[PDB]
């Protein structure tokens, strides 16, 4: 909408303050001017047709219990804009500056959240398996990057592509949760997943198997479900690029860690580069050794450390 730029306060879904950029025009809305062509948060009001209306508020304060899934949808997809502007020089998903758009309160008892083909929706969660999904930085930038792979990569989202898709949004979610570096982890959702139960996290990349998840290519799932496994064998990709980061011996291979900056600029460059809709893991990597090459050199640490972690996890 046309209005004024202005700055709200409120209260996200884990009970902290932050400000957040609204626009004025009769009410205060979830419309932030600062970033590209402008982030939108929407509330979809427990139904399900996207993507509702507009955030509007009588008075540019968000402390209601209703307002918090909003607050950090909206705060959050600006701090996940700026980690792709400043880190990777992309602006927003398209790398044009397309409108960031989020729904909130979508359907009842939701325990899940995606991207539609246009915009991200977020549920409420049950209050057992998850709270509001939008509390989890690593999952509103999980999110984002579905995006940014579908106007890239187009990775088909299922089998190993779609594995492989699933793994570059849990990569992505958890750089951004560095990058904001509030309690970061490699842990994926902890923020918003079993409220009743501390210490647990929805997928963990740094040892995908405390949840059940492969971390080698010889214990991928190869069934039907899940289309095909891509939330179960991102495990396998999530393990390799934890390792690249990080470094550790997993199953007898030794990976030297390079860091979190290094491991960003590699999958970045693959995703955007060399990656294709049908890429499977050899293809992938493939594309981060060649990512690796451009980057740092044929005899780098860095192309050496990439082919230590694929062949860390079985993939050749
Ligand atoms: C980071 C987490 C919190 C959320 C994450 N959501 P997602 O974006 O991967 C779910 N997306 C999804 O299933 O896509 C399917 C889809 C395709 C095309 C259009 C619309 C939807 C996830 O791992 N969902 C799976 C959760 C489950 C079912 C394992 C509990
Ligand atoms: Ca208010
Ligand atoms: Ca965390
Ligand atoms: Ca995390
Ligand atoms: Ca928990
Ligand atoms: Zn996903």
């Amino acid at each position: 909408i046309t209005g004024t730029s202005t700055v709200g306060v409120g209260r996200g879904v884990l009970g902290d303050q932050k400000n957040i950029n609204t626009t004025y025009s009769t009410y205060y809305y979830l419309q932030d001017n600062t970033r590209g062509n402008g982030i939108f948060t929407y509330d979809a009001k427990y139904r399900t047709t996207l993507p509702g209306s507009l955030w509007a508020d009588a008075d540019n304060q968000f402390f209601a219990s209703y307002d918090a899934p909003a607050v950090d949808a909206h705060y959050y997809a600006g701090v996940t804009y700026d980690y792709y502007k400043n880190v990777h020089n992309r602006l927003s998903y398209d790398g044009n500056n397309a409108a960031i758009r989020s729904s909130v309160h979508y359907s009842q008892g939701y325990n899940n959240a995606f991207w539609n083909g246009s915009q991200m929706v977020y549920g409420d969660g049950d209050g057992q398996t998850f709270i509001p999904l939008s509390g989890g930085i690593d999952v509103v930038a999980h999110e984002l990057t579905h995006a940014v792979t579908d106007y890239t990569a187009g990775l088909i989202y299922q089998n190993e592509s779609g594995a492989i898709n699933e793994a570059i949004s849990d990569i992505f979610g958890t750089l951004v949760e560095f990058y904001a570096n509030k309690n970061p982890d490699w842990e994926i959702g902890e923020d918003v997943y079993t409220p009743g139960i501390s210490g647990d996290s929805l997928r963990s990349m740094s040892d995908p198997a405390k949840y059940g998840d492969p971390d080698h290519y010889s214990k991928r799932y190869t069934g039907t479900q899940d289309n095909g496994g891509v939330h179960i064998n991102s495990g396998i990709i999530n393990k390799a690029a934890y390792l690249i980061s990080q470094g550790g011996t997993h199953y007898g291979v030794s990976v030297v860690g390079i860091g979190r900056d290094k491991l960003g600029k590699i999958f970045y460059r693959a995703l955007t580069q060399y990656l294709t809709p049908t890429s499977n893991f050899s293809q992938l990597r493939a594309a981060a050794v060649q990512s690796a090459t451009d980057l740092y050199g044929s005899t780098s640490q860095e192309v050496a450390s990439v082919k230590q972690a694929f062949d860390a996890v079985g993939v050749k």
